[PDB]
């Protein structure tokens, strides 16, 4: 109505941000995850290298913050994450076989207990697949393990946490094609054999201008296996810098990502990955790229602001 979170409030799904809790002390970046969010997930302080930078030594501080966060300001908490091959630190890099594999699952268990009913949902396991279908080939995981790691880590994070709503997240998996066939196969397989899987993620790290036409549908076919599905890292890249025609492109992306999930009934909501430009991951990994969230440098609402309310 008047804010983003009172739209989704509103509509009764969920719209959270990726929140650094570094950027808590800057007081104009709190005001806005105060008021505009009712989700929160942790851009960083949740994964690998930030809880066990050491085996079996954890460090829970930043994620105990993120958390605490959430708590204090009445905001669902989104988990991220326990299994992915990036960010992961080179003394499990170094481990082989059963070692890495017990590496894993002590992993996902101490983090998974630690955040026990504070964690709402948990990206069990990030980026399995490969675009072009199949399993990922760059993967820690995908090497030393093969296949089964997958489920291995889904049945730990159950045996951890009963509850939690254990997710499977992805990217360039929004439209339909062989990379979210495959994950497809698998969700349906899970779900098929008791394999503990309550929700799937669509990352929609998208560029302005390029909104797959068949997201909605392809969310829907998802649902239809039996669990929630969720646009989990939204934003909309542009070559910078930005431009009326840029702005209002990049709105009608925002609206049509927003409208995808509003056409789904088991869609929880859409989480933007971060609040401001100025903040962004896109500028430092695509060079000449950014402007892809809500807020700009100065933390003034772009266009995609309006957009997302209405899509609401
Ligand atoms: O600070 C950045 C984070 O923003 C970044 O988050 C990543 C973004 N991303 C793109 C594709 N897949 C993903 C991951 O799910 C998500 O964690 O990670 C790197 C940090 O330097």
């Amino acid at each position: 109505a008047t804010t983003l979170k009172e739209a989704a409030d509103g509509a009764g799904r969920d719209f959270g941000f990726a929140l650094d809790p570094n950027r808590l002390s800057e007081a104009q970046y709190k005001a806005i995850a105060d008021s505009e969010f009712n989700l929160v997930v942790a851009e960083n302080a949740m994964k690998w290298d930030a809880t066990e930078p050491s085996q079996n030594s954890f460090s829970f501080g930043a994620g105990d913050r993120v958390a605490s966060y959430a708590a204090d300001t009445g905001k669902e908490l989104y988990g991220h994450t326990l299994v992915w091959h990036s960010q992961l630190p080179d003394w499990a890099k170094n481990l082989n076989g059963s070692a890495f594999e017990s590496a894993m699952v002590n992993h996902v268990t101490k983090v998974a207990d630690h955040f026990e009913g504070k964690v709402a949902s948990w990206d069990v396991v990030n980026e399995a697949f490969a675009d072009g279908g199949g399993r990922r080939q760059d993967s820690a995981f995908q090497q030393k393990l093969g296949n089964g790691y997958i489920e291995t880590a889904f049945r730990a994070a159950r045996a951890a946490d009963p509850t939690a709503k254990l997710c499977i997240n992805d990217y360039n998996v929004e439209g339909i094609n062989a990379k979210s066939n495959s994950l497809y196969d698998l969700v349906k397989d899970f779900k098929a054999r008791g394999v503990p899987l309550d929700c799937v993620g669509f990352q929609s790290h998208l560029i302005v201008g390029q909104v797959p036409g068949d997201f909605r549908q392809n969310l829907q076919r998802f649902a239809d296996l039996g669990v929630d599905v969720r646009i989990t890292e939204l934003d909309i890249r542009m070559r910078t810098p930005s431009d009326a025609t840029k702005l209002a492109t990049q709105a009608a992306d925002y609206k049509k990502v927003v409208q995808a999930c509003m056409q789904v009934t088991r869609c929880q909501g859409v989480t933007v990955w971060g609040i401001t430009d100025k903040y962004s991951w896109v500028p430092d990994v695509f060079p000449g790229e950014g402007a892809a969230l809500v807020w700009d440098a100065s933390y003034a609402k772009k266009p995609a602001y309006a957009a997302v309310m209405e899509a609401f």
